């Protein structure tokens, strides 16, 4: 029943959101350019639509990545879809070489799955818990993966816990799953009760950044320590060659870049056989 979403011997290099650095963030442009550079996937976020849709979006509003204005749940996928969402992409210059080009519309997460079938998917449910779109979102969510029969190359996550708790209820465990904060909390307690005889019934992704408030997070004993309570540590905001092979050699296995074009350089690194 477990899903194998993890297979071979090498941590897997996802593009936050498409590769957001280099393209604009949840589009085409982004995707394809990324999977060029040589990405296992996509991370990414998915937001409802008035028609109750999933697409590929970040924010809970329009205004900031497109030339439209309001809530996406206040759209429906016909309007989302009319919008240029490299509107306000800028590069060094202070041009916008992307506005008004070609494969720059919003993606739904039905497409994504089948446009790129070989892409694995590290997916933010960013819809909150209380919100009408929060309550029907794990469902759509699952129901999607199902029809794509994706089930064993998408990571479903969100920084809400009650939306894991939501989804995996639809999934029964079917879908890889995010480790939430509170979860890890009460693993560590169970670890100092219990001793080093503790581990996590069913293993689960914990994605870190690798600093926060100045506290370094890649120490290699809380990485093994993770390991050892059957949590896999993963890591965000991963935006050097250096860090990636030192989180790759501590046991780390998912690192979410900025920069798509460091996975190219990784892979070279590391050997052939140790993919799958
Ligand atoms: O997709 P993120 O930016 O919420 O991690
Ligand atoms: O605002 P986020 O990207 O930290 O969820
Ligand atoms: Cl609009």
């Amino acid at each position: 029943t477990i899903p194998a979403f993890f297979k071979g011997n090498a941590p897997y290099i996802f593009a936050h959101r498409g590769g957001m650095a280099l393209r604009p963030e949840q589009t085409q442009l982004a995707f394809d350019y990324a999977k060029q550079l040589g990405v296992d996937g996509f991370e990414t976020d998915v937001r409802l639509t008035k028609d109750q849709q999933l697409i590929v979006f970040h924010d809970a509003t329009v205004d900031r990545t497109t030339n439209g204005s309001g809530k996406v749940s206040a759209h429906t996928l016909a309007e989302l879809k009319k919008l240029d969402a490299a509107y306000h992409f800028k590069d060094i210059n202070g041009l916008t070489p992307y506005r008004g080009h070609a494969h720059t519309a919003i993606l739904t997460f039905d497409e994504l799955l089948k446009q790129y079938p070989d892409m694995y998917i590290n997916v933010d449910l960013k819809d909150a818990p209380e919100s009408y779109e929060g309550s029907i979102a794990p469902q759509i969510m699952f129901d999607t993966i199902a029809e794509n029969q994706a089930f064993d190359r998408v990571l479903v996550t969100s920084f809400y816990k009650e939306q894991i708790v939501r989804f995996n209820k639809i999934a029964q465990g079917s879908v890889a799953i995010g480790a939430s904060q509170q979860e890890v909390t009460e693993a560590f307690l169970k670890y100092h009760l219990l001793g080093g005889r503790y581990y996590q019934p069913l293993a689960q992704t914990f994605q870190m950044p690798t600093h926060f408030k100045g506290i370094d997070l890649t120490s290699s004993r809380f990485i093994k320590w993770l390991n050892d309570m059957n949590i896999i540590p993963g890591y965000y905001g991963v935006n050097s060659i250096n860090l990636m092979n030192d989180l790759y050699q501590k046991g780390a296995h998912t690192i979410v870049t900025d920069r798509p074009d460091l996975a190219q350089q990784f892979k070279q690194t590391i050997p052939n056989k140790l993919e799958h």
